[PDB]
Formats: structure tokens, sequence, C-alpha cells
């Protein structure tokens, strides 16, 4: 509808796939080459389904900060025959707050879904499903089951992936440039 959804749509149309684990279907953001991200609660194994294709997982790494606290980001490397558009230049370098954000989801159940979630706060610490978690972004939208892995964007930046909510608020794990240095 506007420049926010334009940027969001540009990421979704080239840099997402539908990831299916034993824990269900997830929006999965492809970052560069064969490297993608997914919430750690997806419990990625040796085999994953990517747009319903059986795919070997060449590596999977659940990120923690240096305090050894959960970040809820799993970085996956896929035995796929195609590379993602390199979008690492859209990733913030530092933790920050953001004014106008869109949350974008693409699953079987929720195709082509875009949510104007508004202002994004650098929340920091969250007890997420009982797990102490760092580097959390908070927006005031009643987000629901099926939205985890959802990509949080502002015009010009990919700032996080949706990892949970409490019925009033949604929460995203920050994406930072330094996660995807090669």
């Amino acid at each position: 509808m506007g420049p926010g959804f334009d940027f969001a749509q540009a990421i979704m149309k080239k840099n997402t796939v539908i990831a299916r684990t034993e824990k269900g279907e997830f929006t999965m953001l492809g970052v560069y080459d064969r490297v993608a991200v997914i919430p750690t609660h997806a419990s990625v194994g040796e085999i994953i389904y990517i747009n319903d294709v059986e795919t070997r997982v060449l590596d999977a790494c659940a990120l923690r900060d240096l305090t050894d606290t959960n970040l809820e980001i799993t970085i996956v490397k896929l035995d796929r025959n195609q590379k993602f558009r390199d979008i690492r230049h859209f990733l913030p370098r530092c933790e920050d707050d953001y004014n106008d954000a869109v949350l974008s989801v693409h699953t079987s159940k929720f195709p082509n879904m875009y949510i104007p979630v508004g202002q994004v706060t650098n929340y920091g610490f969250l007890n997420l499903g009982g797990t102490p978690t760092h580097r959390i972004l908070m927006y005031n939208f009643p987000t629901r089951a099926g939205q985890c892995g959802g990509v949080v964007t502002t015009t010009g930046k990919v700032i996080g992936i949706h990892v949970g909510g409490n019925g009033a608020q949604g929460f995203a794990a920050m994406l930072l440039h330094s996660y995807f240095t090669d």
C-alpha cells in the first residue's frame, strides 16, 4: 500500500522460503549464498523441508551472546542448488529502536501476509517460553501462532525475525550484520 510494504514485498518475493520441521511450518529468511535464519524453537534437524522439497541441512547453529544467553536465532546452511540474493547490506550493525515497521509472513496457512506493527522498541531481556533471551524487539500488535520466522523490516532495513508474543505484544530476535560475516 506504501513504501514500507514495497520494501517488505521486495524481501518476501526473493529472500523467503517455507521451512517445515517436526515443530511445523515457518517463514525462513534467506540472507546470502545457502544461509538462512529461523527461530531456534523450530528445532532444525539433519533434514528440513524447503518449499516442500526434502533438503539436507549442511550446518545449523543456535546463536547465544557472549554472556552465553539465548538469542533465539538459528543460522542454517541448506544443501540447496540455488543461492539467495545477498541482502546482508540491509542488516543493521547495532541494536536500535525503529519508527514504522512491517511484519511479513508466508506459509501454507498465511500466504502474502503483511502487518503494519508500527513503532519497534529495543526491549532487551525477555523470558521467552521460560528461556532468558537477549536482543528482543517489541511491537504493540496482537501477533498469533503461525507468524514465527516472520520478517520485521523498515524501509531499507531487515531488523529482525518474529519469535513470540503475549496476546497484546509481539517479539522479534534482532538480526545484525556481524551474524553473517564470511
